Formats: structure tokens, C-alpha cells, sequence
């Protein structure tokens, strides 16, 4: 139970996880490092086994310890880097990857065990399967034992064998182990025995009828069928055949009936492909393998050089030089039975290969999404003056659906407290030329009531852009100005969380009676305060269903789900969380989850405990001794929770700092080095348990800056090293530099829409849609002075220069050319995205054609066959 939720709920697979041996744990190390350096690049030795220590070390903290990446790599960095400094470093995400391969490394040895308890639950010792798990493919092995000792295993070809059939296979004068080893040791070792005396058809014609009890041309098709079995069970070849096949097959798609059809040349769908190739184009393969699933187009795996890799093989190990019909007749066999063992073959060594790159492409893509959303995640609150920040008061409104004068502008005020204060309506239409001081006053009146600090605006159409310009010259007119003496800064924020909170539940129970406008407006402002909190609060299906990766839906939910568990742990873990908010804070605690060391199970009981306490923590000792945790769990904790300090003298400095409570007696160790204590005080105060004292008396002084930096970190470490073996620099560091003012923002500043972003989020036309040099219906809907203005279909201006459609080139005015109701086509030739307008040609000059088209080398893409389906699609009118 004291382990952590996430390895508890990854553990609940495997059995016996913690069972490994002396060999094993070098030969996972030596691997694990070998995969991590292949990524690193190294070059040359690069002091290897330095890297491979400290992988040994992390596999030690995550295997045994239980230590979660976070904790190691806050905690336990130094243990994970060279001692010189940018020497190697394993980022988070080689962890991740060194606990995936964890896993999956006891359950690949786990099964290879298991087999060895099968092999030798029979007893028997055979040179090949013995030499085979010396080492220690394995369901070869599984399917070898079942074929050659099936009644050795029945205590504890089946049946053409048991009929005379089989005198035809032992008159081959070579069993296929001899050309299975000749192949493996890549010479032929054992050369084939000629049969002298009698043709396969003597055989059978002879014991058809003089066997009609056992036996009877079906009788040499099955034969046929049934000896080549034993080819195909020969792990020595297919191993080969495997691996060769691997490293260099080709991966070229075939069309089915819905191909060039369903697709319309118009689609994603539109791309001799190679594992390597897919390095950067990882996806692509995903969608050859989801269009296989809807039954769309098939990618057929096949090696380089099929026809030259199996005669290859044959010509040198089996081919017959004798003249006689006898030794004729049996090459040939040998050659059929050869050739139609291999097809079989094939089939499930595609299937493996394909099944391992689709999984391998899987986590590649799942990285990605991972990394996106974690920089979508790191965004500090908004600070509203770089000089003096201060939490802000925040006054969120939306444009609406645009309609100035109608759809009355719904607005909504929250405090530093990120609590709903009162939500607000302006339906004086900004825009009415007759008496805009009217919007303008109870615009300013609101300001007045609310003196906010900040305020927030989205919207579902461009008509946002006008609303904005209209807010910003109405603020410069009023002067409206904080305290700060300037103009309360205007921004454009991100909404997708705000949409799925309006529409969710969530909102429903916490604003019963409210317009989605004024939830939506709340949501935006708490984006404004806490990304982090927000992300958080989404649900399982909803946040799955938020567009965070164009493919992110040909991943599977444990893949995703997965993914996106690792960004909320790594970001949850960079800021600490106040556990006195946790406990009543629900929307603020929720994000407990995913703190590590916490999970499903224990966060309730977690939450439970301190309402059961019924009172505040005042140490992070009462977490152990009230045994509130189990030492495991607080082990791996117990640096991120905090208490926020104020000023009761029982409190402590340290309770307010990011400082596992290890490195606590090395906190005030440092801090009476950087107080100078004499040697003897140091002692006297240590043996009088009076450590506290001294960064209270550090806290008093003035000069702390004079006096801390002072202190050479690289000398301390080095002493500390040097007498207790430890290596904890980058925690000493850590430990000074929050020294001097406690929790320092570690987040990235905050990340206000910008440009295109802008025009994407309030448009929602996708660049494969509306970019430069497109073309696109457009509506001409009014006539201007000289120019026409027309408009998208997703409410986009576009301009219609005079001479972009031979308005200005011949005489007289357009107005009369243009009707409304049919639709003209356009092409845009300039798009500004700040400004949400375009510059659009009427003219069939260029108006009325591929721009879209992936790779077109005849090899990469078959020109061949676009060329051929060219008639089809001539054709495939009539046809």
C-alpha cells in the first residue's frame, strides 16, 4: 500500500516485478544505457561508464527505491549528470523512457522465464535449446516444443505423421535441422544425402493400394502441405529470415475499391516507404495503418531484394548436382516445399514487424503530444505591472455574437480571491454614432464601481478585433489609468477551456442560474489567474476530446491518457501546492492526483485525513508522526507539500521553502557557514539542538545578500562529498538560492494570443483553408467608393480592389456587374492577421490547379500508378 498510485496501477500486470538477479540487473543496465546513449549521441567512448553509473543509479532510485521522476530529478540531479558541468544529463523524458523500458524489460524476461520453465519442465536437454537460453523468438521456441516433444508435455502433421506418409519426408536424405544450422553458421556444414533406389511416386503408388487400410493424387498434395511444416518450424532459419527482413523492408501502399475513390485526391490520404523514413514522418504509417482498419488502402511489407534473399539462400544450401530423375525429383521437392514455406512465413513475420513499428510509432507521437501540451501547461499567472506585481483584479467580458446594439455585452468581475463578484451588461451599443458617450460613460461607471486591474476578451467571431479597438481608443479617451498612474493593460486570451467549461456540468452545479456568456467570461478570467488549475479540472473524456494535436486521436486512450499524466505530474511537481488549500479548495486541490506519490486512491484518504484532523498542518513532521503518511510515500512527497509562513514561533522558515526535509539539518548547517558561527558555537548549538536559531538570526540581518552570496557553493559541496560521501551541489544551490526569498515563480511568463493564433482562435478557418495566395467562394456583398467588399463564409472581409476585377480596367462602376445570391469565386492574395482582412482577386487571370501535394518520386510515391488510374479517373465518369 505505501507505493506509489501510478507504479501500484502499472504493477498490477506483472508478477514477481521485483525479482531480478546479479547477470540480469547488468545486462538491463548495460542495455538501458546502450538505448539512452543511441539517443544521446555520443561520440566515441565519452567516458561511458560515467553514463552508465548514473543510469544505474536512477534505475536504482525508480526499480528499488521507488522514487518517482519528479523527486529524482528535484532531489537526486546530481546523481544523474556528470560531475562536470554539461558533460550529460538525463532529461525527464529519458526517465520516462528508462521506467517504460523497466517495464517492459521484466516482462520480456518474465515470459523468456517463463519458457525456460517449460523447457526444462520436460527435462529434456537438446544442444539448441539449451545453447539458446544460455543468454537468457521465444514463441518460436514455444512452437518448437509443442512440435517436437508433444507427448513429453502431454502429462503434464499430427496426424499425416502417424500415418506411413512420413517414410516420403525421411527419403529426403537431409532433415531441415541441417539446413537450418548451415544457414545460422552461414556455411553449409552438412551437405545433403542422394537418394539411390526409388522415386517418391514409386512410393506412392505402391502403398496407395497395397495400403488401402492407412493409405489411399491428394495423397502427394498432402504430402506437400505437410512436410513443409517442418521447414517452417525451423527457429535457426526464420530468426534470420526475421532480423534480415527487418532491417531494410519496404512499405509501399495499395489501394483497395474505396482507393483514389473515397479519398478524392483531396484528403490526407493523398501521400516503396522505409522504416527509417518514418523517423520524422512517424504519423504517416499511422495513417496507412488506420486507413487499413476502415478498409481503405493496404500497406503491403515486403524485403528489398525478396526473389534474391530466398533462392539466395537455397541455391548454395540445397541444390542438387546429380543427374539422375531420383535426385531431380527430390530438388524439386525441395525447392517447392522451400519456397512455399517461406510464403508462409512471411505472413507472420510481416505481422510482427508491422505490429512493432505501429507500437513503436504509437510512443513517438505520444511524445510529442506530451511536449506540446507541456509547453501549453508551463504559463505563469498573468502579472499585470512588471514593476511592482501584485495578484489583479480582473474584469472579464465577451464581444458575444457580435451584434453591437443586441446581444448585450455580458461582463463579469472577480477578485484577487479568483471569486465571481458581480457580472455586468452593457447594452448601449458602442458603435451608435448618435450617442457613444453613452456606452463610453456606463463603461467607465463600471470601471469606476469594479477599479480592476486587467481585463480579458474572446469571442466566436472576427467582430471581437472591433470590439477590442473600441475598448482600447474608449480607455485612452477616458484616461483610465491604475493606481500604477498607467493604462490597464488589454489581452487577448486563450478560450478552449472556457467553451468546454460553459458546456460542462461543472459550471452548471457551480452557476445554476447564470448565461453561459457569464461562465464562459469566468472561466476566461481563472485562465487569466491559474492555466495549471484549469487544465487540471478537466475531466477524462472532455480533456481527451480537447484539440491539442491534430492526430491525437490515432492514439489509443492508455497511450494518450498516459502521455498527458506525465506533463500534470512533471508541471504540478514545479510548483509546490498548499496543502491548507488543498483541504477545502476542491478546484485548487484537485490537482493532488497528480502530485507525486499521490493517486485515485490516496487522494481521497489524503483529503479525509485532514479533514478528520480538523485543523491547519503546522510541520511537515505531523505528516509522518500523526503517521498521516507512510514513510514511502512521504519520502517521495514530502519536498513539494508545503505551508505557506507568516509573521506561533514554533513555525518554521522551512516549512515555506520547496526543501525536502533531508536536506533541512543541511539547510542550517549552510546557513551558520554563511553566518561565520565560530567552530566552537557550531558544535556547543549543535549539541544544545539549537540549529533553528540560526536562520532566524540570518532572517534578522540586513546584509543578507552581502553575506550569502559570498558563500562558495562549489568548495561546501566538494567538502560535503569529500566527509560524507553524499553529492548534492545542485540541492545545495537550490537550498541558497531560495534562502534569500522563499518560492520564487519558476513558470514561464504568461503567453497572450498573438497574430495568427489570434485570427485562428476567432475565425476558425484552418490555414489549408484561408492562407496566402487561395482561392475560395466569396460573398461581394457591398459596393464601396471605388473598392468592393465581400465576404467569406466563415465571416471574413475580403477586399475587392477595383482592378482585381476589372472594375478600374474598363469604364464605369462594377456596382451593376455583381448581384447578390450567386456565389463568385475569389482568389486572396493578401491576409493580415492582426488586422482580420484580406486583399482578395475576382479576376479568372487567376481565380479559376494542385496546390496541396506530398513526395512524387516514382519510388517514394508511384507515379506509375497515378499515371494508370489517370484513364480510371477519365473513365470513372462513364464507367
Amino acid at each position: 500500500t505505501d507505493i506509489p498510485e501510478r507504479y501500484q496501477e502499472l504493477r498490477a500486470g506483472i508478477t514477481d516485478y521485483g525479482n531480478m538477479s546479479s547477470e540480469d540487473q547488468e545486462l538491463e543496465r548495460n542495455w538501458i544505457a546502450e538505448k539512452i546513449s543511441v539517443d544521446k549521441n555520443f561520440d566515441a567512448n565519452y567516458d561511458l561508464t560515467e553514463f552508465k553509473e548514473a543510469i544505474g543509479n536512477a534505475i536504482k532510485f525508480i526499480t528499488k527505491e521507488n522514487l518517482e521522476v519528479p523527486f529524482i530529478y528535484a532531489y537526486r540531479r546530481n546523481y544523474i549528470s556528470s560531475r562536470e558541468k554539461d558533460g550529460f544529463l538525463l532529461t525527464e523524458d529519458d526517465l520516462w523512457d528508462i521506467v517504460s523500458l523497466d517495464i517492459e524489460f521484466h516482462s520480456l524476461v518474465n515470459k523468456k522465464d517463463y519458457v525456460q520453465r517449460f523447457y526444462a519442465e520436460l527435462h529434456i536437454d537438446d544442444p539448441i535449446v539449451t545453447e539458446y537460453f544460455k543468454n537468457q523468438s521465444l514463441q518460436d521456441i514455444y512452437d518448437y516444443l509443442e512440435f517436437k516433444y508433444a507427448n513429453e508435455i502431454n502429462e503434464m502433421y499430427e496426424k499425416f505423421k502417424a500415418s506411413p506418409l512420413y517414410q516420403a519426408v525421411s527419403d529426403i536424405g537431409i532433415s531441415a535441422e541441417d539446413v537450418g544450422e548451415n544457414i545460422s553458421s552461414q556455411h553449409q556444414i552438412h551437405p545433403p544425402v542422394d537418394h539411390p533406389s526409388s522415386k517418391p511416386v514409386e512410393v506412392i503408388e505402391s502403398i496407395l493400394n497395397a495400403n488401402s487400410g492407412d493409405l489411399q493424387k491428394l495423397a502427394i498434395d498432402t504430402v506437400q502441405k505437410y512436410y513443409s511444416l517442418e521447414l517452417s518450424k525451423n527457429t535457426k532459419i526464420r530468426e534470420k529470415v526475421r532480423s534480415d527482413f527487418s532491417k531494410y523492408y519496404l512499405a509501399d501502399v495499395v489501394l483497395t475499391a474505396k482507393g483514389k475513390k473515397e479519398i478524392q485526391k483531396g484528403s490526407l490520404y493523398e501521400d516503396n516507404r522505409t522504416p527509417m523514413h518514418f523517423r520524422r514522418d512517424p504519423d504517416v504509417f499511422l495513417k496507412m495503418v488506420e486507413a487499413e482498419s476502415l478498409n481503405l488502402l493496404s500497406v503491403k511489407l515486403h524485403m528489398s531484394s525478396q526473389a534474391q534473399y530466398i533462392e539466395h539462400l537455397f541455391q548454395i544450401a540445397l541444390e542438387t548436382t546429380n543427374t539422375s530423375d531420383i535426385a531431380i525429383e527430390w530438388n524439386n521437392f525441395r525447392k517447392l516445399a522451400f519456397n512455399q514455406a517461406m510464403d508462409k512465413i512471411f505472413q507472420d513475420i510481416s505481422q510482427e514487424v508491422k505490429d512493432n513499428l505501429t507500437k513503436n510509432c504509437q510512443k513517438l507521437v505520444a511524445k510529442t503530444v506530451r511536449h506540446k501540451f507541456m509547453t501549453k501547461l508551463d504559463q505563469a499567472p498573468f502579472i499585470p505591472n512588471v514593476r511592482d506585481p501584485k495578484i489583479p483584479k480582473i474584469l472579464s467580458l465577451t464581444c458575444g455574437q457580435g451584434r453591437f446594439g443586441a446581444d448585450a455585452i455580458i461582463a463579469v468581475y472577480v477578485n484577487r480571491k479568483g471569486d465571481f463578484i458581480r457580472d455586468y451588461k452593457i447594452v448601449d451599443n458602442p458603435f451608435d454614432k448618435t450617442n457613444p458617450e453613452k456606452f463610453e460613460d456606463t463603461l467607465d461607471n463600471i470601471i469606476q464601481s469594479c477599479q480592476p486591474n486587467a481585463i480579458g476578451i474572446n469571442g466566436p467571431n472576427p467582430k471581437t478585433q472591433k470590439f477590442y479597438k473600441r475598448l482600447q481608443e474608449v480607455l485612452h479617451k477616458k484616461q483610465i489609468v491604475d493606481s500604477r498612474g498607467h493604462t490597464i493593460p488589454i489581452i487577448y486570451v486563450e478560450d478552449e477551456v472556457a467553451i468546454r467549461y460553459q458546456n460542462s456540468e461543472r459550471a452548471a452545479q457551480e452557476f445554476p442560474n447564470k448565461p453561459p456568456l457569464v461562465k464562459y467570461c469566468i472561466a476566461l478570467a481563472r485562465y487569466m489567474h491559474s492555466p495549471l488549475l484549469e487544465y487540471a479540472n478537466l475531466t477524462s473524456e472532455e480533456v481527451r476530446s480537447l484539440s491539442i494535436h491534430p492526430h491525437q486521436n490515432l492514439l489509443s486512450s492508455e497511450q494518450l491518457s498516459w502521455a498527458l499524466e506525465t506533463a500534470f505530474v512533471d508541471i504540478v511537481n514545479l510548483v509546490s501546492v498548499e496543502v491548507n488549500k488543498a483541504t477545502d479548495n476542491n478546484y485548487y486541490a484537485s490537482a493532488l492526483k497528480y502530485i507525486s506519490g499521490f493517486g485515485k486512491r490516496k487522494a481521497i484518504d489524503f483529503l479525509q485525513s485532514l479533514q478528520r484532523l480538523n485543523e491547519p498542518l503546522l510541520a511537515r513532521q505531523q505528516l509522518i508522526t500523526h503517521n498521516i503518511l507512510h514513510k514511502t510515500i512521504f519520502m517521495n512527497s514530502a519536498g513539494f507539500l508545503y505551508i505557506s509562513w507568516n509573521e506561533d514561533l514554533e513555525h518554521d522558515q522551512l516549512d515555506s521553502t520547496r526543501i525536502h526535509p533531508e536536506d533541512y539539518h543541511l539547510a542550517t548547517k549552510v546557513a551558520a557557514d554563511a553566518l561565520e558561527y565560530d567552530p566552537d558555537t557550531i558544535a556547543e548549538k549543535e549539541e544544545q539542538g539549537t540549529m533553528s536559531e540560526f536562520i532566524e538570526l540570518l532572517r534578522e540581518d540586513p546584509d543578507r545578500r552581502a553575506k550569502l552570496e559570498s558563500l562558495n557553493l562549489e568548495s561546501y559541496a566538494e567538502e560535503l562529498e569529500k566527509n560524507t560521501g553524499l553529492r548534492k551541489l545542485n540541492n545545495l544551490n537550490t537550498i541558497v538560492l531560495e534562502l534569500l526569498d522563499g518560492f520564487e515563480e519558476l513558470r514561464n511568463d504568461f503567453h497572450p494570443l498573438q497574430g495568427d493564433e489570434i485570427f485562428q482562435s476567432l475565425t476558425g478557418e484552418s490555414e489549408k483553408t484561408f492562407f496566402k495566395g487561395s482561392i475560395i467562394p466569396v460573398r461581394v456583398e457591398r459596393f464601396w467608393h471605388n473598392d468592393i467588399i465581400c465576404t467569406t463564409n466563415s465571416e471574413v472581409e475580403c477586399v475587392v480592389n477595383a482592378q482585381r476585377h476589372a472594375g478600374a480596367q474598363l469604364r464605369r462602376p462594377a456596382n451593376e456587374i455583381y448581384e447578390i445570391g450567386k456565389t463568385y469565386p475569389a482568389k486572396v492574395i493578401y491576409i493580415d492577421y492582426a488586422n482580420i482582412t484580406a486583399e482578395v482577386s475576382l479576376l479568372d487571370h487567376d481565380v479559376k490547379y494542385v496546390p496541396i501535394s506530398y513526395s512524387k518520386d516514382p519510388s517514394i510515391w508511384d507515379l506509375k500508378q497515378e499515371l494508370e488510374d489517370a484513364e480510371e479517373e477519365r473513365k470513372l465518369m462513364m464507367a
